[PDB]
């Protein structure tokens, strides 16, 4: 089929494989850092860049342009060619579409989605809620089609995730609906409960084994391999050192290499550093920080991670905490999430880790610049405490999910903004002039330059759908202040 050859660009540009310089702007210099996962040792633009909340709009346009150029147009074409004639191809395409586009909704708020491609002059934005309703509709429609075609092998030749197995696609679609349900569980409790239970009570269920996770089995090098190993322009984040080393988490050696700055120890960099005054330019500062922990080869294979089985267990855990039916027992899901994450890396010691209730994230320490030191903001222990408050319970759930989501910063950054967990360190230098708050941390990215240029009327109308001014400090619709319950 000529339609089949359109899936490769969709697979390869959700989380962009090549060119690595383009992935670096699509995600690495926003979500990968904003999540607490990674830190750039070079303070780009004399310290005035995304990480210090002086946003670089040239960078952030690629958060938008990659999905709209490489995913959205293929989905549209597939829809036009197969929604009637070969529905199963349409269904797979819509699942890839929501995969790509829910990320974009989780960055900007309003997005062009249900109205995509209706005019060559103006593009009209859905509101974030309208986009989420579309997501839920698209997934139910796709799940139903694949269930009617669950035996067909015709997708095999083009499937970089599941080898043609529609069962897996169905389980992942349920799992992706369950993620989005959890995402809207504060702003729309009833809808979230309805959509979550649709996933949890589906006969085929959600992802529950590591081979059933959603990965792109690609051929190109992992894009972060260029950034990490060739350029030395991304390293371990201080928040990762605090949580992983404090918990003595054996995943620290699967995620990172021991640093050169402190031999035999894992060392992270505080994100949001300025051009510190001790350095005369950003190259001199990079020279002292390139020596912190590299990301590990294990997480930088041509296999790109989009949704782990571990994550799904943590989503079930939160669903159970929130009383959604079919979600199971909170503690079992929590412990199964940690266990599944250990097994993804062939790690042992799961039983000791899961029963430990003494370890807590450690204080963070910068051996180069001691003024960057900070006491651990997170104090939660590992072992499930059934008597803990609902906030601490969610914090335990979300903190362990955050470890298990690594290195996929976008999902981790959405969940941080939604729940405040895990309690990652704030930025050292906040160069936003007050538009963004240091402790609350960045909320969103404003509508991109290319839209300001070529779609001013749609952007002007999209701004009316935000809950605030079109800047980085405005909470997205699903980000509701106050408690998580």
């Amino acid at each position: 089929q000529n339609v089949g050859s359109l899936y490769k660009p969709m697979f390869e540009n959700i989380y962009q494989y090549t060119p690595p310089w383009s992935y670096q702007l699509q995600q690495n210099l926003n979500a990968d850092v904003f999540s607490g996962y990674m830190t750039n040792p070079r303070p780009f633009v004399a310290g005035a860049n995304n990480t210090t909340y002086n946003l670089v709009s040239g960078w952030n346009n690629f958060i938008w342009s990659v999905p709209y150029s490489n995913v959205m147009n293929n989905a549209k074409t597939i829809e036009e060619e197969t929604k009637d004639e070969f529905p199963e191809l349409f269904a797979v395409s819509q699942i890839l579409k929501v995969t790509a586009m829910h990320r974009v909704a989780d960055v900007f708020g309003p997005i062009v989605y249900t109205k995509f491609g209706e005019s060559a002059t103006t593009s009209e934005y859905d509101s974030q809620e309208e986009a989420y309703n579309a997501f839920f509709n698209d997934l139910e429609e796709a799940i139903q089609i694949l269930s009617d075609n669950i035996d067909s092998p015709r997708f095999t030749a083009f499937d970089l995730a599941y080898g043609g197995n529609y069962t897996n696609w169905i389980k992942y679609a349920n799992s992706l609906r369950l993620r989005l349900a959890i995402r809207i569980s504060k702003v729309s409790p009833a809808k979230a409960k309805s959509e979550g239970e649709k996933s949890l009570n589906h006969s085929l269920g959600v992802i529950e084994t590591n081979p059933d996770g959603f990965f792109v089995n690609g051929t190109l090098d992992h894009p972060v391999r260029t950034i990490n190993n060739s350029w030395g322009d991304i390293r371990m984040n201080a928040s990762m050192e605090s949580i992983l080393v404090g918990y003595e988490d054996p995943r620290v050696d699967s995620y990172f290499n021991a640093s050169e700055v402190v031999e035999g120890e894992f060392k992270g960099i505080r994100n949001g550093l300025p051009l510190l005054s001790e350095y005369d330019d950003e190259l001199a500062q990079k020279a002292d920080y390139i020596t912190f922990s590299l990301l590990s080869d294990e997480v930088l294979t041509p296999r790109v991670q989009l949704m782990t089985a571990a994550e799904v267990f943590f989503l079930k855990a939160e669903a159970a905490l929130r009383g959604w039916s079919g979600a199971g027992d909170t503690r079992t899901n929590y412990e199964q999430g940690i266990t599944t994450s250990f097994q993804q890396y062939g790690l042992s010691g799961i039983s000791e880790y899961i029963a430990n209730n003494t370890r807590t994230p450690i204080d963070y320490v910068d051996p180069v610049t001691p003024a960057n030191n900070i006491n651990a903001l997170s104090t939660i222990t590992i072992e499930w405490d059934e008597a803990a408050s609902n906030e601490e319970k969610l914090e335990r759930i979300i903190t362990q999910k955050w470890i298990a989501l690594f290195p996929e910063g976008q999902e981790a950054w959405s969940e941080y903004r939604r729940t405040g967990y895990p309690k990652i360190f704030p930025v050292i230098s906040n160069q936003s002039g007050g538009v963004v708050d240091t402790d609350l941390q960045i909320r969103r990215i404003p509508f991109v330059d290319s839209e300001l240029q070529t779609n001013p009327d749609g952007v002007a109308d999209a701004i009316t759908k935000l809950g605030g001014p079109d800047n980085a400090g405005t909470r997205l619709w699903w980000d509701v202040p106050g408690g998580n319950f």
